[PDB]
């Protein structure tokens, strides 16, 4: 009894392509363990693929893998990891030539090295559990006639063997080990703060990435990571029962110095993605940071609206103000200042900076220049004069790659040096250098944690009313009607599915606007915890808050409640192409909308 | 006898849109002083507009305006300026509501503030001179039927009144003054080097730009430019007979310091566009620099192929080399080093740098850091240790906006300080600061003027053979088949017509490839002069040369000989949408092609 779908396609062979519409909302049993529901049908063969939901039984033990017999009680971190393993096993089927033929007609979201919650694969209650996988399938045509034999080949000779062999026939022991490792990664990260660290870098980690675009670990001539002994510490990982050792970094300022190309940025990049759990053989596994960490850099030409950058830029010429700063075209230093103050507003407790991509004028200032141009005639206060304030008064740590100056040596708690990819702790040497040279707080903090900033939907969106489609373009941008929001320098976005999540939230605001703003604001404001990209709901620290950030957190939480598919009118996406992202990245995107208007 | 075109459109009213093809290559006299030739006809009403050539008599005195009675003998600088004035007068007609109705169907290239040679408007021999203007016109349809009345309205009630009133009826005295001023700008710039300067900034200049996208001068609260007396000098402008006074900058290193937002970058931006003549009321008029000046900045993530960056980055770990450097993903410092060495190869004798957009690690290094990480373990040599070499041994000057360090004070010839938009010469103060502090050449130059670098068309293009359309996207990029060449940080591109010129040259190489490489190389190598963007053919200085740059100069020269319309197979453009660009920007684009391959 698996032939009805084939019998259908045989019946419409050669007929007008429009007649495919009759598949809409029908479900077919196409093999013993595979059902397929058509969620939508392409209007013609050149349109984007028809969306389907494919369903298989869950054949592994829930008790062994998820530690419960009841699916609804399962730890979301383990459920997410299991969905991520199934997704990888599906794609591995293609790589290993499991389909009898590969049509090129099937599109399923391809995961990065990171283990994110995604709408692609769901472990759900059976219609005991089943597995749903969402895909788009280009139903072939000859001109405007249906290629029924071509369609039959896709379903019966491609999707069926893949799902039967790679999903129904998945290796349960590999699945279990994947899920243990991910759960231990998440428990390790969540133990950092309590143990007195902002970051941990496992011994044996392979940090550099291979050549090109795979983001896979460098396969040859890689120097495994080895902690300086002065910083080495050990964590027990309860799910695998293992003990891991590596470099712990304490709160305060850590500097990473060393020659260009000696491994500094590679270490820092592993830290930036340390907010995500990784596939087990990734190399950066158990390299973790505070989940609110934000990569800060210069970003000249971006727009800014209503951000208080007065801690870094103040006293402009001609009474111009920076307490509610607005620009359509930021410089290096003003973009970086705005990036910092926006990250603080969205709650980041750890700033990660790389001198190679910061604005010099915000990083450094030497004594010679101050004699020529006195501080009172220089609007810009460098980060070195604010970094201790952030840390001591607001508990915000900083990790900074540096190479050009020793001006941070006195402020630093730890100074690392990378040389030929080997790391040393050189804190004592640096302090001696600073003390033997000619370098230079119950003082009111310049940082105001109660930020006064509210989204103005009317002013933000009105320009654009003059369908209203919001869509994600790769990982690089969002088209918002005729506007383009450039995300290419929001560096902790790792999957195009996350840009789709962002687009949905921005459209939600557009489609909901008057009442949705206060509602999301109230909802986000009442939250004590937010979902991480790994599906786990963590406690929110830090005193920084604002209506704008609470509103963003409410959107993000609401998208999580809707399983990453908001289905709002102005953002139409095929189902199963969205990946979880922090409310931080959703706010980063709205901050960059060129028509943005905010108000006090 | 002007009704035949109307009679045609009346005859095809309501007929199939395909029948418009019969207009191809026909010419119509649509008023006493206006002819219109259809160069191509849209295949349907949704296609890009049909291209037309519109021709009017030249009614001003050639002798008065161009100083000759024979068009072919006219100075190209004056001919270009006259074409640019006609183009502006045409667009001004729209602004002033001259057409009886504005259909929105007519597209003619819109000039920037700069006076470039363009294929849009030509002063040509009469079929005594006439004026050609190239346009695209969307011939309206109702569904797939011809709207003949709509077309008649465009030609007879829009283009005819515009051309009759604004081109045939142009103000000859305004035209003359435009042409005098432009010619004086060009003569001023070409006199710089001989007089001992690399830049001149006229007194009375208004440098800041108004809010937003117009690039017009700031209309309110602008502080006119006033030279420090120590640098003030005077030039006589022979065409107007006037004498202009302003700040002359001598060869060597000039620093521009002062607080953020006190006017430094605004001065530097006026210098970067000082390679172009400007419309007379622009504000930056008579602000000129060496015509080979290049804006240098950091540009992380660009690709580089076969560039010797060894003067800045050398002695990497593990015998990696930088004498023929290759990367798919440059850092801040490596992109900036490559930008510098590529500009030198293409012949630039003046580097313009803004600290706010440079890579810190290439700009600066202090003594404290050198004690922690000795110079021998640091691949990166900062620009401050190479800037005197460039200047003394190769005659390459530098003008740099700085704010973070006094480390360049000893090397500088001139130190300017901007405060509240007022400028001072503070060279003496800076030198005293450096001498009273603790700061630190028949030495072999590290810079090799005989660059060894050849374009490899086979390796560069082969990937992309797997129509081959090359096109310009605004001023931001070129689509080269499925490749995208990002030009958004090639900052002296000022018109989308220039990106079209670039695209034509790149397609020329693609379409011509084996034999075209040696031919262009030989042609560019033999040139003693190249055409400027203003249409004037200047003498090429400096010893830097390579096969790659000669090849680029040959392409640029050949495009100039073809009046900015190459008509190569892989780059199809409507006629009249191209603007002159230096061979420097054409090479900048090819340098950034991600499949680029070069060879020694
Ligand atoms: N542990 C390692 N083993 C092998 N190669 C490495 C390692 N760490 C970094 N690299 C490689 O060295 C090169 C330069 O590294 P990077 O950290 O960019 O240096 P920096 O940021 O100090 O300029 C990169 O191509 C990187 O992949
Ligand atoms: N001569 C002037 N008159 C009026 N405004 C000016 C002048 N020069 C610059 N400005 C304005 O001051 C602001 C900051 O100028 P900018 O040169 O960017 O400073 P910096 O590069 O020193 O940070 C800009 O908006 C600019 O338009
Ligand atoms: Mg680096
Ligand atoms: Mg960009
Ligand atoms: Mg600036």
């Amino acid at each position: 009894g698996f032939s009805p779908l084939m019998d259908f396609f045989h019946s419409v062979e050669g007929r007008n392509y429009g007649e495919l519409r009759s598949l809409t909302n029908e479900t077919y049993q196409i093999s013993e363990n595979v059902r397929c529901t058509f969620l939508s049908i392409q209007s013609d063969p050149f349109a984007p693929g028809s969306q389907v939901r494919l369903v298989c039984p869950c054949t592994f033990s829930l008790e062994k893998v998820l530690q419960t017999t009841d699916l609804a009680a399962a730890n979301p971190c383990r459920r997410v990891a299991a969905e991520d393993f199934i997704l990888r096993s599906f794609h591995a089927g293609y790589r290993n030539g499991i389909p009898r033929r590969t049509s090129g007609a099937v599109q399923v979201l391809r995961p990065s090295q990171h283990v994110l919650e995604r709408s692609t694969v769901g472990l759900v209650k059976a219609h005991q559990a089943e597995i749903e996988i969402f895909a788009r399938v280009k139903l072939p045509g000859h001109g405007r006639r249906i290629d029924g034999h071509g369609a039959i080949d896709i379903f019966y000779n491609e999707l069926v063997p893949l799902l039967e062999q790679c999903v129904v026939g998945l290796n349960e022991e590999d699945l279990h080990q994947h899920v243990i490792c991910v759960h231990d990664q998440e428990v390790l990260r969540s133990n950092l703060l309590g143990a007195g660290y902002v970051a941990f870098v496992a011994n044996g980690a392979i940090l550099p990435r291979d050549a090109g675009n795979s983001d896979k670990p460098l396969r040859d001539n890689a120097v495994p990571f080895q902690s300086p002994k002065s910083l080495e510490c050990s964590f027990t990982l309860p799910h695998s029962g293992k003990t891991i050792t590596g470099m712990g970094l304490p709160p305060g300022l850590t500097l990473i110095a060393g020659g260009g190309f000696h491994g500094k940025s590679t270490l820092l990049r592993a830290l930036e993605v340390g907010i995500y759990n990784h596939v087990p053989d990734d190399g950066r596994t158990y390299v973790v940071v505070d989940p609110t960490a934000v990569k800060i850099r210069a970003e000249d030409r971006r727009s800014v609206h209503g951000v208080d950058i007065s801690p870094f830029i103040n006293n402009l010429p001609f009474g111009k103000t920076t307490n509610f700063f607005v620009t359509a075209d930021a410089s290096g230093s003003t973009s970086q200042a705005a990036n910092i103050m926006e990250a603080l507003e969205l709650g980041s407790q750890l700033l990660l900076l790389d001198e190679d991509t910061c604005a010099t004028n915000l990083m450094y200032r030497d004594a010679l220049m101050q004699m020529l141009v006195p501080r009172a005639q220089e609007p810009i206060t460098p980060f070195v004069e604010r970094v201790a304030d952030l840390s001591q008064n607001h508990g915000v740590s900083s990790i900074m790659v540096i190479g050009g100056s020793g001006q941070y040596f006195p402020q630093a708690r730890v100074v690392l040096v990378m040389n030929a990819y080997q790391i040393s702790d050189c804190t004592k040497e640096a302090k001696e250098i600073a003390s033997n040279s000619s370098l230079p707080g119950d003082t009111a903090s310049v940082f105001i944690p109660d930020v006064n900033r509210c989204f103005d939907p009317d002013g933000s969106f009105t320009t654009v009313r003059r369908g209203t489609k919001v869509s994600g373009i790769g990982t690089e941008s969002i088209r918002f009607s005729e506007e383009t929001i450039d995300l290419s320098m929001v560096e902790q976005i790792v999957e195009e599915g996350q840009v789709n999540a962002i687009a949905q939230c921005l459209a939600l605001l557009y489609d909901g606007e008057p009442r949705i703003v206060p509602e999301m604001t109230t909802k986000g404001g009442a939250l004590t915890q937010l979902p991480s990209p790994g599906g786990v709901c963590e406690i929110q620290r830090g005193k920084f808050n604002s209506n704008f950030s609470s509103m963003i957190a409410g959107c993000c939480s609401h998208q999580h409640d809707k399983r990453l598919e908001l289905r709002t009118p102005s953002c139409y996406l095929p189902r199963g192409f969205t990946s979880a992202t922090r409310h931080i990245e959703i706010g980063a995107a709205l901050n960059r909308l060129r028509t943005l208007r905010t108000v006090t």
